[PDB]
């Protein structure tokens, strides 16, 4: 049948348009294909609803998964590029989706990501530093993992021992030893980590710690002299201290044994071919943003949309970083019950940037746009 | 098996006739299967005693009915092929017999439309800005039959758009979307809440729907979907906004884990409307309403109660107008449910902080003269 | 099979080689065998990936490990002859088991203080601790400082028939006849403070604790310091005066923290120039000065970096040694103790008297020629 | 069994060696059998290695400790014929085998004059008062050696009377009294708690002594027995008077329940007191010894700490000064815990209404020079 020749097409187009997700869905009326592009949904497609069956019957030969079973939701990974597959069963048919991996497109260089020099060389001296805690945090899709896998790509050497524990693995790194943890027989973050101190670890990775009990190893294996590397989910980069407190750890740990803290979030490129200066008034600039010492140096770009686009007026996308070392002084206020104003109050009065504020600097420099600004990150104050 | 085509044609000849209301029950005497046309109700059927126990049984069948209990009532819905139909049915335990009650059900002439629904406008501020976030969940608590699923549904067709993945399991789907995913689940395949959520986060959801969270088993993976940078939308049953914090920490979900997940609890319950015709102004004295209400603005309510005519059928109301409590989850609220909490004290302190309950909101709908203090009383508990 | 063979000759390698741990890690594509060897990680082999499931599962059988389940970590311990032990974890890594050795050495235990490169002024204070009849002193460091050598040798320098000594470790890395050792295992309900509080009904003299991980373990071990009894233990600091603002943050109030400790030290590892091909290397006198020493006598050091030999299989280094800082209280770190001094004020009393800092330590040794520049700046931190 | 002999011929030689203390320890070298006489421990005897396991299994024999679990510490007393003997042993898991210490326990001494014991004199005047009514129930909470037992036969020894029925159960004796009716419980043979409880219901007590309610089923029908008109005198674990209504809660007694049936609840705790001659003057901050006190009366406190001499074997203290709270319900506290109630806010109830806490107590001892800042910081936390 032709359904073969459609259903490359499909994962073929996708890789040619840069998506990071496909979706294939059926409904009662509708069959529709969509690329997720730079983090949004566009419908690429409207196959015969006929072919509905055939489309997505296919998919699961190529991920050798059971045709058999309409009824229930199925998973699996499939390597042609490498998708990681997902069916569910839609009331009007199965919903596909594949979310590629792509092994080659990984930066892996940190000057790369969007880093601020300043934000850049506190996260460096963060990672270098033995027998300490880094905690990268933001939601799903905000380059957590790109950001890890390029601080462990950056320290990694035959001279050192590096362990990980993620759910699931992302991708495969010769030289990293990776373990993939499912809970249903028993493998949780905290026995790995457990079983991970007995390895005689250097550097270990964990994907994240929603637990007390996780917490608890991952605080301990920071003060026994080795360095490990965590997410957590947050709103702000100052929460997660909050947070951790109401975890249930103690004070002084939280304190002295985590050097740092960052929060990122991801915003849409500014296209370099149709980018156009739009004049956005210095006062709503103002309201949220810098006080006018910079207002007359910001030029607000936007593009209008090209070939080189799909018309979106954007392409790629762009990091806003907030960096947070350990500083004494935010020592001290984790010791004295200080509250998530005051830890932001002070961060920002000693130099580091926030997330709108890093964003913001962002677009005087013409990567990404006002109105992405304020779509992604949060107001501050 | 003739009375599988027989239980069918009772279903059907109630489609041909006018009757919303069917009722199987036995009797050791005789057997009694009734339709009620027009509100009132007639005898049609004297069928089998010897099939009785069968029949009843095999339209338990239908409901996805325990039989293995016939001694507690069960509730629940079916559907029937029609060019579709949809059913409720009610069964009770009777001395002689199982009793079977089918009501229809409606699923048409209810729209979206988020301005009609009745929210109070600085109530809809809330609901409507909080159901956009890219992290939060929300929550709406109220008894079956409050329209949860219409005021979620409401909140589901101002947050579709073509360039989000939306998806929703309920069961059953109340309505069918165009462009929302919706998967229907029945717990005997094991398509269950819990395995609908660990299959939405698999597939890239921006916002998840998910009909109510009965369990842990669901609840864990849900608040997890919320704080993973997803929203969240369900139901509960309870008392109010601050009853279902309560719930939420029995259920073992550890404090912070509520405060930091959902940024939205809504309460409502409809109520009877008076009717437009019929309403009349009815005195009340003034210390009595005064005691439900601000004792500045009370002399100025006047309270409409309808009498009847032919539209009401002399039930003195018309309509359903509901009424809402909507609970933001404020800084306030935030640092109490971590210090500590108790559900008065929430109570107490979204209520000093301008969140609105459901008494005043319905008093603001009695002053307006959409309902009477007779039906505001019934559908609400005292605040003080 | 030869996997027998195999086997044996990656650990009768790592003995001769004097590696610390042994790592057979299995991936994707190679195949690998690494040897730490004095705090570094050298790969010295690379098997074949045919016999990486044989590999790993004879290792299992020699530790009395269960082969049946490749899911799982799996711990033991392993006793050979040519006689040498050391234990055994197993990890399911992606691509395979990934199994580590880290040997124990039975005969190797140092027993001697001036050998593990303790300042002479130093070992006298920490003798002088040592020897008390009451107090507690404490030792910190990272994982592999070497903190259980210098707690075993002290423990060896005083054991006589007539004390009652007690150890809680987790685990013991050796075992001494004289002293009664209890390897501690917490998921049967033994803890540190559960140990603990039989050692205060056991009438001990001297009570030596692994480490105190917090408040619990804190308050009973101080408690048990005024008893009269020398209590040994570690912490998990930077340096030995952030040690008592760790007690004091735990909650242990001054008062206490002041009274109830004899002493403190910290001490951390570098590795050992070689005995045959070290020969000196040129520093500037401005950047050893400006961090490494203070400006005099600087213009005499001479540093020290080995070329590489067949001795050291050209790594320029064979052994490692220690960087102590061993200090006493004085009354004026008393007084500053009882006045709420911070941990600077603390350190600059602490250095302002006869007691050296790490670095200090560590470039008396430099000055020696025992380590290397490169050595003394990779582990230490410099102190302002 | 030659190793029975030669078990009680290790301790009949301790009787006659003046020995307080013997330990059994096992090791794989050797086998240590040591006792320690005038505080020095000396090694005895080198007995068979291959029935070690056998004697120490034996002695658990001796002191109804469970063999079946030989990997957690457990600890007990036991009796010897003598013309009377007992021990206390304490059994430590360890690695090579199982050790076994007994101290000797001298019951003799110790009085029952109650103006003697220490309590302050408004603590006193609430205990005597509280120990007559013809209703209620009194709890003595302390660690174990605490004197806890002594404190309750100085109550008994008072109450004790020709005109009354005065029982009590404990598991063992201390003492033995003449009068006084004593049931010693072993619960091989199903002598209980509860048991002894629903026995002494149907002997018409006036006054049942029982030593702790460890569980409900003894404490249910204890304070069924003091609502029955009649006085009950027991013992807890915890850490205050109102931490003692805390687990009365939580074992499930009903909050009415606690709060009719006792009527006193006394924690203390036994304490090092300095020594008479040794007593110098040592000067503290007032500022520190405020933090812990009046601001008002700071400047007026001089407490002693001691040095050393021949008659305390340079421990600096001589005795032991035991620290009172002393808790009568009151009506105020009566009305918290049927209101609902929180541990701190009983605290802070007890605590305005002039009842004083244990640190308070240690404080007026403190001033009054029996004990030394030292002793009082270790044996009570701070209160604010
Ligand atoms: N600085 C950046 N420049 C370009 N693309 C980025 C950058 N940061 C993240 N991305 C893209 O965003 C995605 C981040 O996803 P990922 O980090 O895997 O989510 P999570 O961190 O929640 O697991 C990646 O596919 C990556 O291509
Ligand atoms: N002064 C020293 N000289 C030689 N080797 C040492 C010295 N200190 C530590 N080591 C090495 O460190 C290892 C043990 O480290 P350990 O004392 O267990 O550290 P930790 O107390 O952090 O667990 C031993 O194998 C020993 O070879
Ligand atoms: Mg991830
Ligand atoms: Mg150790
Ligand atoms: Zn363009
Ligand atoms: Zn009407
Ligand atoms: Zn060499
Ligand atoms: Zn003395």
């Amino acid at each position: 049948a032709p359904v073969v020749k459609l259903v490359n097409l499909i994962l073929t187009d996708a890789i040619k348009r840069k998506a990071s997700d496909i979706h294939i869905e059926p409904y009662e009326r509708s069959f529709r294909v969509r690329y997720r592009i730079d983090g949004v949904l566009y419908e690429v497609m409207k196959p015969p609803l006929k072919l509905k069956n055939a489309i997505t019957s296919r998919i699961k030969i190529m991920a050798e998964l059971d045709i058999a079973e309409r009824r229930l939701p199925q998973d699996g990974r499939i390597k042609i590029m490498d998708y990681r597959v997902s069916v569910l069963p839609t009331l009007f048919g199965e919903k596909v989706v594949l979310r590629l991996l792509d092994k080659s497109n990984l930066q892996l260089d940190m000057t790369k990501l969007g880093y601020e020099p300043d934000a850049l060389h506190y996260f460096k001296e963060a990672i270098h530093k033995p027998f300490g805690m880094v905690l990268v945090t933001g939601p799903t899709g905000s380059g957590k993992t790109v950001s890890l896998y390029s601080a462990l790509g950056e320290l990694n050497k035959t001279t050192e021992n590096i362990s990980t524990a993620e759910d699931p693995v992302e991708f495969n790194f010769a030289g990293i030893n990776q373990v993939q943890m499912h809970e249903d027989i028993g493998l949780n973050f905290a026995a790995a980590l457990r079983s991970f101190l007995r390895q005689d670890p250097d550097i270990i990775m964990i994907g994240e710690i929603r637990d007390f009990e996780t917490a608890e190893i991952a605080i301990k294996a920071a003060l026994t002299g080795h360095l490990v590397l965590s997410t957590l989910h947050t709103n702000d980069a100052p929460a997660t201290i909050n947070r951790l407190l109401n975890m249930g750890v103690e004070p002084f740990l939280v304190a002295s044994a985590v050097n740092l803290i960052t929060a990122q979030r991801l915003a849409r490129r500014v296209c370099s071919e149709c980018k156009q200066p739009e004049e956005i008034p210095i006062q709503a600039l103002i309201d949220a943003g810098v006080s006018p010492d910079e207002g007359p140096s910001y030029v607000c770009y936007k593009g209008t949309g090209c070939v080189k686009c799909n018309n979106t007026g954007y392409k790629g996308r762009v990091g806003f970083y907030q960096v947070m070392p350990m500083l004494e002084e935010i020592r001290e206020l984790i010791l004295n019950g200080a509250n998530t104003a005051e830890i932001k109050r002070e961060s920002m009065r000693l130099g580091i940037k926030t997330m709108r504020q890093s964003g913001l600097t962002k677009l005087k420099e013409g990567v990404t746009s006002f109105e992405e600004v304020l779509r992604v990150t949060v107001a501050d104050d």
